[PDB]
């Protein structure tokens, strides 16, 4: 609650050039999602790819909110966004970088896939989203390791001003009979006693970061009382026995994406794909 920094404990400096991960590095990546279920990486991505996804996704906000309604997460001003699919704006860095990869391989298994390729434009004058998991515990009342990795991506600075996102840390392992509702909002006799304990935390992240966190983290979007919307692009690994449903992706980029060993759940089409609408033929 209101830190100047990504805090050290839950955070890996690292270069753009870096592709792996030292063992005792890779260790300590591990060791912080198991302990803490988030993992900040500061230095991941190149200015010159962020840029070109942040005017991307800002030049098509517009489209997004002339929807007959408008997909919003839970409250007002925290709008479901998908990036452009143009082979022009999927980067290998972006979808298959290969630090995140190391650390998936390492949590969830070397067949372990991307199945998301979203983003939450979070809009100036935004609510309060309430406490909740992105991704449900697979049985109520009962501890399992994780099946699935959030990796987020800014695409500008996120600051206390304009919706960096509130984590509960060591949330993720928690799954008590009678803890989530239908919508997977955590109920507030368990958010209070967590509060206690374990108290949530909120900090600017700069762009060219990746938050990766597990997915039954306890979390909430809160309000962008800046002047300018705050774009996350969203990317989600999940174990492969996990039933997904595919990423529209154009044939264009079949040739690096299928027969890596970076695995995504993906269906190629021929021609471009319609990103915000999916309403392309032979879908
Ligand atoms: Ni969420």
């Amino acid at each position: 609650m209101a830190l100047a920094a990504p805090p050290g404990e839950l955070t890996l400096a690292l270069t753009p050039d870096d592709k792996t991960l030292d063992p005792a590095s890779l260790d300590r990546a591990l060791a912080i999602l198991a302990e803490h279920g988030i993992l900040v990486l500061t230095g991941m991505l190149r200015t010159r790819l962020t840029d070109q996804l942040r005017t991307a996704m800002l030049d098509d906000l517009p489209e997004v909110l002339r929807q007959q309604d408008v997909p919003t997460n839970f409250v007002p001003g925290h709008v479901q966004q998908d990036p452009p699919v143009r082979e022009s704006l999927l980067f290998p860095d972006v979808l298959l970088n290969p630090v995140v990869y190391q650390i998936t391989h390492a949590v969830l298994g070397a067949d372990a896939r991307n199945a998301v390729y979203s983003g939450n434009m979070n809009l100036p004058g935004s609510h309060e989203q309430p406490v909740h998991l992105d991704e449900p515990h697979l049985w109520p009342g009962i501890s399992h390791p994780p099946y699935c990795l959030c990796v987020d991506v800014p695409l500008i600075d996120f600051t206390l001003e304009n919706g960096s996102t509130e984590y509960w840390p060591g949330s993720h392992v928690l799954n008590p009979d009678e803890c989530y509702d239908e919508r997977g909002c955590v109920l507030p006799a368990e958010l209070e006693r967590r509060r206690a304990v374990a108290p949530p935390v909120r900090f600017p992240i700069p762009v060219g970061s990746v938050v990766i966190r597990d997915g039954r983290l306890w979390h909430r979007g809160v309000p962008n009382l800046s002047a300018a919307p705050r774009p996350l692009l969203a990317m989600t690994h999940y174990t492969e026995w996990f039933d997904m449903p595919p990423i529209q992706l154009p044939d264009t980029v079949k040739s690096w994406v299928d027969g890596s060993d970076r695995h995504t759940h993906a269906h190629f089409v021929a021609g471009d794909v319609d990103h915000l609408t999916g309403d392309h033929p032979f879908a």
